[PDB]
DNA sequence: GGATTACACCCAAGACACCAGGCACGAGACAGAAAAAAACAACGAAAACGGCCACCACCCAAACACACCAAACACAAGA
């Protein structure tokens, strides 16, 4: 399995680690339940792709 | 073919080259070019055979004449 690179992950998508959590664990992970995702985190900065 | 398309002000966010073939030096091989020799042209010397004048005799050319034929004024005919 040659490592060919790292692909940034869209938050609240099927590959995010915040997809399987419930509201309780979300609270423990410092995540706002109102936050809907849809953006990326690059160097700690939230980025959104404009259509 | 270029060149220009409002004015002022505020804030945030990322990068501030990395990596790959050419110059120098680093050494071989046919080609860019140089040296030589052997079959290429000619000329000097000897050999004898082809070329020139005689001698020569038979075959073609000219003269004589034959009969034969082509031809040209004109007496006659003719429209």
């Amino acid at each position: 399995k040659v490592h060919i690179g790292k692909v940034p992950i869209m938050l609240r998508s099927k590959f995010c680690s915040l997809r399987t959590l419930d509201e309780v664990d979300l609270y423990k992970m410092k995540e706002c339940p109102y936050d809907m995702g849809g953006y990326f985190v690059i160097n700690g900065s939230e980025k959104v792709l404009i259509a």
